[PDB]
């Protein structure tokens, strides 16, 4: 009828508005300026103290949201055509912290998701290379990296480059991309397992935080 | 004798030699010794101001087969393991002139297609391994570097390299590589879209030019 | 019961996990690593292509009939967990192979894991290796070998002109898939997977006629 087309696209965007209303209106447990300035406040020591001293003070801070000591592990991350680890500390639907970082020299895509990413360097450096451009910069520990959200950069880390993270928005429209280069190039699916088990542990103390605290 | 098996052959060899022969016997726009000596001669300035003084003179010796300023931008490549951006020029089905170069340290698998594509340094660094050797070749501002018909080599550029290339052949067989990394790595399939803007609107501009010509 | 079946699957797999493992434990080898990694450090003091010849000569003179002759040796790029380097296959059976890897260009990426246990001696160049779980890297030099263990996965890193001899024992089809998945998904050089599978058909050809010539 030349017209069914024009409604598809409106239902997609009553559903972007919809979520874009709630990811607006919803409340969060951390900002990204929160932990920016806990990571920024402790650049200066070692990554591994500052490592040690970051998640105690996240779990001080909002206790019941932070995985504990026997949760803690470094997954390497393959994505994008780079290499890496992280340490997943918290993570819901709409936000995620973690510890991340590499040993080795790295780069590819950043990625390109319906969230907003942060990362605050704790040692290294962090070679950004943003979309539409011919020249990128480089961030040395203190200074953060905001990925927004729908852009899309080059991403380049040297050897004993760590940061920590912050993610917020709709975190599954990340989940494809973190996976991507363990289905089709290392196929690691030990380490896919790891993820996913994080994930999943972050997600239920997540959900039963929620229930204790309604009652 | 299986029948329906040597007619297959022979007439995949049928086809594949017409497309040789039409390759061989065809009319071009460019040729690479004309790119590679324009890049050439502005390979000693600054890296922007040789792209503007090279989109100039393709413009002007060959009008109506270079996108105007309107349709020119920066798109990410990621293909075959490395990631760099592209400006297309012009693209035919058996042409295409562009800007090519990274502001990251990248390399991996150069491809292997059924065309012939050169590239002329205008800054940076492009180390050549071939294959079949254990030894690679580093090339710096002026050189031209010619992956050749059927041959893989494998890539390196570092920060900042750019370059102006010149492919001649069946571009559609460059296709998949071009678009393999961005499936199953970065999953950027917005930087697919653009890149089938820019191609699609290049190969607009081709057909109108050839429709020009008769009336 | 449905979960009859699923313990059925269950079983059958462990079952066939326990027989091809007894089998490894239980089989005889023509290598071993430490051979391997001595003849490699006895000739990482020259340059890497005459400490080539050299171990090819010695492995040919110590082990005739399992190495491929000089007619069957070429360069083959191998591109796989994201990084990129050459190899040169002198043996290969189902369980054992060796063959001279690395790089001309910088690379790193995913090691794979595998089951099968993999050594590598360097003649030439750096190697780093990450292992998993830990926040530091370490860097290896000529004459040193690393270890890549079964059922670990590392980061590798080599910078331009590193090279090796490389003895990995196990279940070789284990390392298939990691093999090819960056021909299939990435560098799409089908010619290059088509000479993979040729040094490699030779070296399994050469294996068993071998043995043939053994018994007659
Ligand atoms: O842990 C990660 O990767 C950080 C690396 N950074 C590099 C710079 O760009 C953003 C990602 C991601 C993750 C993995 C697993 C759970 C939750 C999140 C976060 C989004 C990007 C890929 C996967
Ligand atoms: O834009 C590109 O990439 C140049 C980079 N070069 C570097 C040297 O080796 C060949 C590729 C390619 C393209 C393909 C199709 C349309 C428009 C552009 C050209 C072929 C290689 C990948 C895709
Ligand atoms: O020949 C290879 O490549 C050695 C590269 N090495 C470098 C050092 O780390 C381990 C891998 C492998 C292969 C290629 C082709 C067919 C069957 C196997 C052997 C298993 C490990 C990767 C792929
Ligand atoms: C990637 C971690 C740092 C590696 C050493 C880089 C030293 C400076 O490198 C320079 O960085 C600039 C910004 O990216 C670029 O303009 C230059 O092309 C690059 O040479």
């Amino acid at each position: 009828l030349g017209l069914r087309a024009v409604l598809v696209v409106a239902g997609l965007a009553v559903l972007l508005q919809l979520i874009r209303g709630w990811l607006s209106s919803k409340s969060y447990v951390f900002n990204r300026e929160e932990i920016a300035r806990l990571a920024k406040e402790h650049s200066g020591l070692d990554y591994e103290v500052a490592f040690s001293k970051i998640i105690v003070e996240l779990r001080k801070k909002h206790p019941g949201h932070i995985l504990q000591d026997e949760d803690l592990q470094w997954v390497f991350v393959n994505a994008g055509g780079w290499m890496g680890s992280m340490c997943l500390l918290h993570a819901s639907l709409t936000e995620y912290v973690l510890l991340f970082g590499t040993a080795v020299d790295t780069g590819g895509h950043s990625g390109r998701y319906w969230a907003e990413i942060s990362d605050t360097i704790l040692s290294g450096t962090f070679r950004q290379w943003k979309e539409g451009t011919t020249k990128s910069e480089i961030f040395y520990p203190g200074d953060t990296i905001v990925h927004e959200v729908g852009e899309a950069t080059s991403v380049q880390w040297s050897s004993g480059t760590w940061m920590v993270e912050y993610g917020r928005g709709f975190i599954p429209s990340t989940l494809a991309f973190a996976l991507a280069d363990t289905i089709f190039s290392t196929q690691d699916f030990l380490t896919l397992f790891y993820t996913v088990k994080v994930y999943s542990k972050a997600l239920l103390l997540e959900a039963s935080t929620h229930l204790s605290q309604l009652g």
